[PDB]
């Protein structure tokens, strides 16, 4: 988990910010066993309003 927000910190600064989320559901899937290519796309369809 520390080493995909460090990741993900070096590329994507708005990402970062929407890191913070009030859910630990959405990080309970990669404690699970998941990839970050896997988790990133399900949170990027979040943003994909934008």
């Amino acid at each position: 988990m520390a080493g995909l927000l460090r990741f993900l910190l070096s590329k994507g600064r708005a990402l970062y910010n929407w890191a913070k989320s009030h859910v630990g559901k959405v990080w309970e899937w990669l404690k699970s066993g998941a990839t970050y290519e896997q988790i990133k796309e399900w949170i990027e369809n979040a943003l994909g309003w934008r």
